[PDB]
């Protein structure tokens, strides 16, 4: 039975875990702490199932896998239905291209020990304006690939990278005012069964 | 005829251009330098080009495609011939995510609208520890994953990102000795026609 090493509120996890429950794949969950006394991840117990020292990690049919958009697309690849990517390659595409702007765009420039250091007086100043001017972009593009959803209308690998960064955004109390596409699509998804089952208000890694 | 906008020295792109030789797309290049009078980045004229303000973005097919691995993607799934994924789901995992970890976990930490923001005196030392902690991690999976290249004996995707990626660290002056399996399959690759003809000193953004 799969396994996932993850942190509640990290972004990346969040991401793994609507895809597990897309697919209804049953999973086994394991805590990793990520900043409580420099966290779990600077355990170098956690910092060679994968290297990176971050997170998620799946094992799965006898492997294991780093990064989540890895993970999304093995678990599209082997478990398809219900799709997390449409048929149509352009349309993929767009898929990939917000995602990646997601995950390698603006998750990076935000991600939590980048900001131990920064030095803890700019550590929000620099995550605001990497989500703003990384909206600025995300809008700009959804305008003409989203419909319902993201791309289209069928959730897609896309909507799974949103609502986790969209989430951040709120954290870091960034104004959603100017991006309305993004806020109506990330009502439309929380609304859904497996964006609420895999919430970081509905997971493993959680005191009271 | 494919349109690609580009910067000599831009790794991203170097990306793209490698996989546009392998797949034997004849395309045009369109410079776009990034720091030249705060750069073509910052140009609002680049910053819709590619609303993330950065490389890549590839007209083809009708359409425009931004982030180099999306790019890449659809490519492969344009032009199958020559593969750069393999076949097997489970490898196809390990290409993702080596490439996701350089180019959502490595070239974040060291990019140039990343170390704006530095301050001049310590760039360079977090440069080289951004590299050193992703290659630490990266040389690792490499020790299960290669082959002869980075996943098994064929050029994968993963490989279109190490080499540009092993460039940012050898500028960085960054001594490769702690890590074999990088520079021998660097090398390998460094070898290759694909990987000479998309060089940074063989593309268009220009001067002396």
């Amino acid at each position: 039975k799969p396994i996932l090493y993850s942190y509640f509120r990290s972004s990346c996890s969040w991401r793994v875990r609507i895809a597990l429950a897309l697919k209804g794949i049953d999973y086994k969950t394991v805590p990793i702490n990520l900043i409580k006394d420099r966290g779990q991840q600077f355990s170098k117990d956690f910092q060679a199932l994968n290297p990176m020292k971050q997170v998620p990690t799946l094992k799965i049919d006898g492997i294991t896998i780093h990064q989540s958009l890895a993970i999304i697309e093995y678990l599209e690849e082997t478990r398809p239905t219900p799709r997390l990517l449409p048929q149509d390659p352009k349309k993929r595409a767009s898929v990939r291209m917000i995602s990646d702007l997601i995950a390698g765009g603006i998750q990076p420039l935000q991600n939590l020990s980048v900001l131990k250091q920064v030095g803890e007086e700019m550590q929000l100043t620099w995550a605001q304006n990497a989500i703003t001017c990384g909206f600025n972009a995300l809008e700009q593009i959804l305008q003409s690939t989203a419909g319902i959803y993201c791309v289209g209308d069928e959730v897609t690998m896309a909507d799974l990278c949103l609502v986790p960064q969209v989430a951040n955004a709120e954290r870091f109390k960034v104004d959603l005012t100017p991006y309305p596409t993004i806020s109506s699509i990330n009502k439309r998804l929380l609304v859904l069964e497996a964006f609420q089952v895999s919430h970081p208000c509905r997971q493993p890694d959680t005191p009271t």
